[PDB]
């Protein structure tokens, strides 16, 4: 059986949601005793890190707080690469994944249009290799059952959300 060290892995882009939506979304995780990976170490170099690579893999679950700049980062995109490949792989236990959409609409994370389609462009023939499996991991999880967010008190967001992944998480902890 595999070794398993956090509940959820926070996947997020730092500039769009680092200290403010995912920071409390983070803190929320916890208090509801949700063991949660949300990287803060200063990163340098092209390549994902090996401890991001190996947080995933010892995790339950990732939640993805999809923002309008997501798909700009190479290393977002190369994380969720690697989250879709344990949801799909991953057994005993699976590796489930909690998409949120923080005012993106899900239809451009599932097509690459908006914002997700302008990265796109963004790219050049430097990354051209890397842009399929990309364009693969943001459909499938943009497919998956999550929160679409707009509206509303975000405190009360983040407590349903939580509470719905406290839940799904225990069942399956059996």
């Amino acid at each position: 059986a595999r070794t398993i060290t956090y509940d959820v892995f926070l996947s997020f882009r730092g500039e769009d949601t680092r200290f403010n939506f995912t920071d409390h979304l983070y803190s929320a995780l916890g208090r509801r005793g949700i063991r949660t990976f949300r990287d803060d170490k200063l990163r340098r170099g092209e390549a994902i890190a090996p401890e991001l690579l190996k947080a995933i893999e010892e995790s339950r679950s990732s939640v993805i707080v999809f923002s309008e700049n997501y798909a700009r980062s190479r290393w977002c995109l190369d994380e969720l690469v690697k989250i879709m490949e344990c949801h799909k792989d991953k057994k005993d236990p699976g590796h489930a994944v909690f998409p949120i959409f923080y005012h993106v609409d899900p239809s451009h994370v599932r097509k690459q249009e908006g914002s997700f389609g302008e990265a796109f462009a963004g790219y050049g023939e430097n990354l051209k290799d890397k842009i399929p499996r990309w364009r693969t991991a943001l459909t499938e999880a943009a497919n998956l059952s999550g929160w679409p967010l707009q509206d509303g008190y975000e405190s009360n967001q983040i407590k349903e959300i939580t509470d719905s992944i406290f839940r799904r998480l225990k069942c399956k902890r059996l």
